[PDB]
């Protein structure tokens, strides 16, 4: 049982003023496991947050969703059912087919 | 300048009699590397052939443009264009957008 559609649950308020929209340039430290949790990226083992484009499709659909729910310093889980994340694909080695995901997301900036 | 679609190569010849069709699961070895030679993904190192069905969008689209054209015995090497593959998304961490992979691929089965 999956969610419906992408759960967002802010477990640190950030600053409560700047938040994503549609175009922004957001940077984001981000752990992504599935739901037995096995860790399956994470931009804090690179040691560098990561920088993406937000609500533009250039992420999966359940970041677009949730990220632009966070302001400046909030850390957030987000629950994303598999069509909005990598669907019947999935990643061939790391992300079965019609996986739920799970991301820890730090927004550390916005542009 | 990466391909306009997913180009085929046969390095070595199957039997020439079993092809993969629409719906079919494909038993196959392959190894994935961007352009600048780096792997990413490989069956080969699990030990392991990949099943998946084919044909139908479970798998990236130049996988689905490209295997039919194999038959069982075959190897082959994919070079599929962004478009065709995860896009301007890629997968952060391994794949960069809009990135051009090299699949190197061996028909071991069709059913």
């Amino acid at each position: 049982m999956a969610p419906n559609t992408t759960e967002v649950e802010i477990i640190s308020e950030g600053d409560g003023k700047v938040f994503p929209k549609v175009g922004d340039t957001v940077t984001i430290h981000y752990t992504g496991t599935l739901e037995n949790g096995k860790k399956f990226d994470s931009s804090r083992d690179r040691g560098k947050p990561f920088q993406c484009t937000i609500g533009v499709g250039h992420v999966i659909k359940g970041w677009d969703i949730g990220i632009p729910k966070l302001s400046v310093g909030s850390q957030a889980k987000l629950t994303i059912p598999g069509h909005e994340a990598y669907g019947s694909r999935g990643f061939p080695g790391l992300i079965p087919p019609d996986a739920t995901l799970i991301f820890d997301v730090e927004l550390l900036g916005v542009n």
